[PDB]
């Protein structure tokens, strides 16, 4: 069997969002990005001449892009921010005691400390291997998945599964 | 005299911002974008070489986007946005009722309408020009001065003025 | 009233298609390319901020070249190729009598002369402009529409109306 | 010794060619690509200051895709199309009676099942392997060989060997 | 009669070269740059679907190119150097009285003052019109010639003529 | 812990240089280039939500950057090569006789044999380690560095160390 690496990259796989990175001892001004993905496989080519289509891959990571694109990035384990629901808004207040307050529905919650793109990445590698279905990358071989994120076209962060 | 079109293109020349569009019937959810500056001037080649010197230009476009970057832009002339001053914040309310509240730190109050690539144009044209002073420019022959603002890869605006 | 000209581009606005040149006294052989359509125009800031809306102009390019993606281009005003219709296929009978089949379906009938870049071109500026409706055009005061095709990123072709 | 990777990419490094996937249940239309080959190595550092001279390297990825440039891409080994020979032209005839007629001059046989860009990757690393020349490679120390071709600039595929 | 806008850019229109800006008052040190050549023209398009063809305005722009690539660029008519022939070489004294000295083969003598972008970009403005040929471009119906000269992906310079 | 992979490339990170190659039997003329560098770094992502700041890399990366730009690149281990100090200047002769002289504040000496992508790119490396400092990029988990130097953006080289 010949191994061969996919890798799908386009300026559709974007999400474009406000955040602010905040850890202990500092925090940064509200501003946003275009993050844009791009995806990189390995496995054995099959008989059908793919290793995995690439419609099904462009597919997915449309729909993983889309649930993020056009929200602030709220990280919901952040050990330095106070977040409180008051009605239909999420009140943000951080360590400096500077105040935020977003409605709800701007806001995406993601299940990660900090909105860096190291964790951004590894949540859009997780939710993109449950997407595109891991028995279904089995069946094809594919043995390991690698999703890139950029914050801009100069800063990017790869985190990567051995499947 | 030989009239020559000089161009500075750079992903060095950003601002990397929070916004959203609203206007009479609509309003989007908080995001933000990666924004890109390019500078197109025309005039004749002087008794130097240059119509103008290359690293005047990207000091200026620098210098502008630098006071953009790292801020959600609010528009000033909004005739949709409610702009409160609470304490040491900003406080938007919209015309659905929705909510924002950022620190006033956070904020750039910029004078137009809309956060619209269209209007940051105009108002990066107009900046640039008192940054690199209009008699100064004449003084190297410049009679065009065209700026191009890019919300995404994909979406761009360009504005000018004879000068 | 501040002009502005707005510019759509994106690898997204593309159409994958088969072709060849055939002109009298010279005809090349069956080969593809990547096409690519980028759209410019010229307007008035209107009062919502905005020339025009990105993403009206964004679903309408990718209207057109879906409808060319994925097919051989044929040309049906060549005066140097003999266009058959045999059952469900296109038979392309050339100058130097070399012959071509392919099925009706496999084909999409451009009311073009040659499969050029220069007319496709053209072919894409008169269909967007339909598309995009020219009377919606005039209310947002757009008088200038501007198509680049491109062949290759290294061969493009531009075309424009005044409206 | 100092291991060092060498990457040739450029837009010279092109067949833009016309094709159609078929496998066991699935067949497309016929269309197109500007297919983009880019190589990879890894060696020691000669005492000449090179691992290998680009140059090389250049000129041998130019003739491989100078032979593929400009013509159909016809899967000589494929399951599922009935490739027949008729006068100076190739009909290929499909699992669902698809009929299609090329001159054999417009053909390039390549010794593959599917004109995939894995399977095409594979040809084409083969064929660099032996116009470089094996033996050439192991004097300047080269223990790895990768190609990455590209179907468009968001699909790409990526095969190697160890020399 | 339908104008089009021709557009030929890529990577291969490039001279690898040495150089440095010298006039009244300023002298930087020697350098270098990798220069990139795209070329602009406007005509009707021909009964054979061209303006002109691309695989002609890919050549000569490649010949003129190569003509300066992979050498120092001297300029003739420099009112601040010192240019003196010394055996094989070309002896350069500034106004500040720093002296270089380079082989007569490894320079290029230019008929320009100063070495920047809009001068180089004149001078191959100059020698395109008369490599593809003037008559040549008339009988194509061309009546407009422009040259973009990068002195880096950043820093643009652009001239152009009426034909 | 999770593994993540950072990548810092900009036009940013930019050396404008000359140089020649030069080894036994072969002398090439004097030219230059835009020479460009990103670096790679492996690591685990910490508690504040960085493997290491891009910001930090970025300013490094840009000093490294700065000390060679806008001079000759001499290499001061050259066999080839017999390098004089005559008064304020550099002078340097090459086995076929040929002579350059250089004022020495052009000239950067650095400690390579030969001015190749490779050997540049191997002194970067070495600088960038000392510049970031080493037991700095223990502390934040770094294990891995590499820098791609790229003479043209067609030809790159690429080198490593396991920290
Ligand atoms: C400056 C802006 O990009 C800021 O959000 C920032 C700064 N440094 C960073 N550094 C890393 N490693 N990852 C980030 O996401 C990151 N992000
Ligand atoms: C510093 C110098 O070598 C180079 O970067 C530079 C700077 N400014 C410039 N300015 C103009 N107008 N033209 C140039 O070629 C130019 N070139
Ligand atoms: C959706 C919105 O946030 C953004 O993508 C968008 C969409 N359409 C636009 N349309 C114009 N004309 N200008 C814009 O800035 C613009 N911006
Ligand atoms: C849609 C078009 O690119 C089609 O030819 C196609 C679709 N999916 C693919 N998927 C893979 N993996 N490789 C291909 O070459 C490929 N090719
Ligand atoms: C060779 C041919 O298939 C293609 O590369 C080509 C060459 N020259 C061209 N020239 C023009 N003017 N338009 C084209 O579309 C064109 N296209
Ligand atoms: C032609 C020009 O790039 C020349 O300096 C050159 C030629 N071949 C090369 N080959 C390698 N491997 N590295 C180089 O830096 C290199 N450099
Ligand atoms: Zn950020
Ligand atoms: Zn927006
Ligand atoms: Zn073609
Ligand atoms: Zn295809
Ligand atoms: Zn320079
Ligand atoms: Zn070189």
């Amino acid at each position: 069997d010949q191994i061969a690496e996919l890798l799908v990259e386009s300026p559709l796989f974007s999400f474009n969002c406000a955040h602010f990175i905040a850890f202990k001892g500092f925090r940064e001004t509200l501003h946003g990005h275009n993050y844009n993905v791009s995806l990189r496989l390995r496995g054995n080519i099959q008989g059908d001449g793919y290793v995995i289509d690439f419609s099904i891959l462009k597919e997915k990571v449309r729909k993983v892009c889309k649930q993020l694109d056009h929200h602030f990035i709220l990280p919901m384990y952040s050990d330095v921010l106070n977040i409180q629901e008051v009605n239909d808004n999420f009140k943000i207040t951080c360590e400096d005691n500077s105040e935020y307050s977003f409605p709800k529905r701007d806001c995406v919650q993601i299940p990660i400390k900090h909105s860096s793109t190291e964790e951004i990445g590894l949540y859009i590698l997780n939710q993109l291997i449950e997407e595109i279905d891991l028995p279904f990358l089995k069946t094809r071989s594919v043995n390991y998945m690698e999703v890139t994120v950029s914050e801009s076209p100069s800063q990017k962060a790869t985190v990567h599964r051995n499947i």
